[PDB]
């Protein structure tokens, strides 16, 4: 959590993974919210 952005951008990996999670990690583990804020 942290943040979310949950429902909104296409799912929203879409968005700030390339930002934040850039590798990318998380993608592969937690599609879920860990790139918006949550960082966990």
């Amino acid at each position: 959590m942290n943040g979310t952005e949950g429902p909104n951008f296409y799912v929203p990996f879409s968005n700030k993974t390339g930002v934040v999670r850039s590798p990318f990690e998380a993608p592969q583990y937690y599609l879920a919210e860990p790139w918006e804020f949550s960082m966990l």
